């Protein structure tokens, strides 16, 4: 349905360019009753219904619909929607800590301790979706962020709601793009599906987290893939020596090919390794 079709430019001032996909680009903003810095969000459309640059309507106010549903911690929220011609701008709620994949960059990992501390705030972030009928999908660290890398101890958020789709029941279309180092083996192998999912890449996540080395990443796109759809990890010594049995097992049990057959959210979030 309709939002906003006027000039965001009277109530809100733009500013720096924080990201730019490959139809969009993230601005901080402030408004002009609030000085509440935010940033809109422009994703680019598609002239005809026949466009190869951009993106169509349904996508949008699908993006939209599923996030004007939202309200949570670890999770972005939804301010409202500003529509013109050329794009839909979403007001999202600012956040900045960009990849906490690049806070923590400089520093190869982290500390098992440390480290759960952020596995257990996404593990916490996806939950609430889940028990609610809608997974990501696109649950890959470039997406995670925090909400200021100054605070002592920071509290990431959740975005990029492209893949995610209501899995209500869901005439679960589109098919669409993942990105070739952590979608499920389901993606890899005709379209599955499931929030079962979302522990895959979680379960991955998890694993890079704490190592600084992707389990399946290959020199070649197509190549990679082979590796997932088999699922051939392999705790590296160099790279693993100083990590907890405990710790192992549970990644462990999120790399696993049958979907059914590998953990959940739920079960995930009380796993010893997350005994608080």
């Amino acid at each position: 349905t309709v939002f906003r079709q006027e000039n965001v430019d009277d109530y809100y001032d733009t500013g720096e360019e924080l990201g730019s996909g490959q139809f969009a680009v993230v601005k901080k903003c402030r408004e002009k009753s609030t000085g509440l810095q935010y940033a809109a969000k422009f994703i680019k459309k598609r002239r005809t219904k026949s466009s190869r640059r951009g993106v169509s309507r349904e996508d949008i106010e699908r993006e939209v619909s599923i996030l004007k549903e939202i309200q949570h911690p670890n999770v972005i929220t939804l301010h409202e929607v500003y529509e013109n011609k050329t794009d839909v701008i979403l007001i999202l709620e600012l956040v900045a800590g960009g990849e906490l994949f690049d806070f923590l960059a400089e520093k190869e990992s982290l500390t098992e301790e440390e480290a759960t501390e952020f596995l257990k705030q996404i593990l916490n972030g996806v939950y609430y979706l889940h028990s609610l009928q809608i997974a990501h999908f696109d649950l890959k660290p470039e997406n995670i962020m925090l909400l200021d890398r100054n605070v002592p101890k920071p509290r990431i958020k959740i975005i990029d709601f492209g893949l995610a789709h209501k899995i209500d029941f869901g005439n679960e279309f589109k098919n669409i793009f993942g990105t070739p180092e952590f979608v499920a083996p389901e993606i890899v192998n005709y379209e599955p599906l499931g929030l079962e999912a979302d522990m895959w890449s979680i379960g991955v996540i998890t694993y890079i987290l704490l190592s600084g080395a992707s389990p399946f990443l290959g020199d070649t796109k197509q190549e990679t893939l082979a590796n997932v759809s088999a699922v051939n990890y392999e705790f590296e010594d160099e790279y693993f020596s100083n990590t907890s049995a405990l710790a192992k097992d549970f990644i462990r049990r999120l790399l696993v090919k049958d979907p059914k057959k590998r953990m959940t959210i739920q079960d995930s979030l009380q796993h010893p390794w997350i005994k608080p």
